[PDB]
C-alpha cells in the first residue's frame, strides 16, 4: 500500500518521461550495413547509462538501504543485467522494433544489432511476451524489485534479504488480487517471467565474453567487474 506506492514512485522516477524521449538519432533505415568499434562502444555506453539509474532506483526501495552495504553491492551487481533487460523490455515497443533506453534515447533494432548481436532479438521477443501480459505499473514496480532483492551466493544476511522479498511478494500478490476478481495464474504467470529473465542474462554474459575476446573496444571497468564477479568460476 504505502510500500506499493513507494515502489511505484521509485520506478517512475527511474525512467524518462514520455515527453523526454529523444528521437534525434532514431533511424529505421541503416546502411551500408561484423561489428566495428562504434557499435561496441555504444553497446557499452548504453549498458553503463543504466548503472547509476538502477543504483539510485534501488536506494529508494524501502528496506534496501537497510541491508548491509556488502549485500547491497552484491545484489546490485548480480541483478544488473537482468534489470537492464527487464526495464528495457517493458519500456520498449517491440511491434515497431523500437528500443527505448533509460536516458530517453530511442533506437531502432537494426541500429543495435551490430553491438548486441542476437541478444537484442531475444530481448525483443521477451518484450513482446511481457507486453501480452499487460503488466500494469504497480505490478511491474514490484516485479523488478524482486529481481534485485533475491537470494544470491555470498550474502551476509540472507534471511533479511528473504524477509524484504517476502514483503514485496505479499505486496504484489495483494495488488494483483485487488485488481482481478476473487476469491495466481496471473500471478504465477508473472513470476514465470523471472526464470526467462535469468536465461537472457546469460546471453548477455555470452555477448560480453565474445566482445572481450574480439577486443575492438575494452569494456568499461565497472561493467568488466560485474562480468568477472558474476562468473561462477
Amino acid at each position: 500500500a504505502n510500500l506499493l506506492t513507494s515502489l511505484v514512485r521509485a520506478h517512475l522516477d527511474s525512467g524518462p518521461s514520455t515527453a523526454k524521449l529523444d528521437y534525434s538519432k532514431f533511424q529505421e533505415l541503416v546502411l551500408p550495413h561484423k561489428e566495428d568499434a562504434g557499435d561496441v562502444q555504444q553497446f557499452y555506453d548504453l549498458l553503463s547509462g543504466s548503472l547509476e539509474v538502477i543504483r539510485k532506483w534501488a536506494e529508494k526501495i524501502p528496506g534496501f538501504a537497510e541491508l548491509s552495504p556488502a549485500d547491497q553491492d552484491l545484489l546490485l551487481e548480480s541483478a544488473f543485467l537482468e534489470l537492464f533487460i527487464l526495464r528495457l523490455a517493458y519500456r520498449s515497443k517491440p511491434g515497431e522494433g523500437k528500443l527505448i533506453f533509460c536516458s530517453g534515447l530511442v533506437l531502432h533494432r537494426l541500429q543495435c544489432a551490430r553491438g548486441f548481436g542476437d541478444w537484442i532479438d531475444s530481448i525483443l521477443a521477451f518484450s513482446r511476451s511481457l507486453h501480452s501480459l499487460l503488466v500494469d505499473v504497480p505490478a511491474f514496480a514490484c516485479l523488478s524489485a524482486l529481481v534485485l532483492i533475491t537470494d544470491r551466493h555470498g550474502l551476509q544476511e540472507p534471511r533479511r534479504v528473504e524477509e524484504l522479498q517476502n514483503r514485496i511478494a505479499s505486496c504484489l500478490k495483494e495488488h494483483v488480487a485487488a485488481v482481478a476478481g476473487e476469491p495466481a495464474s496471473c500471478l504465477s504467470r508473472l513470476l514465470g517471467k523471472l526464470p526467462e529473465l535469468r536465461t537472457l542474462c546469460t546471453q548477455g554474459l555470452q555477448r560480453i565474453f565474445y566482445l572481450k575476446l574480439e577486443d575492438l573496444v575494452p569494456p568499461p571497468p565497472i561493467i568488466d567487474k560485474i562480468f568477472m564477479d558474476t562468473l561462477p568460476f
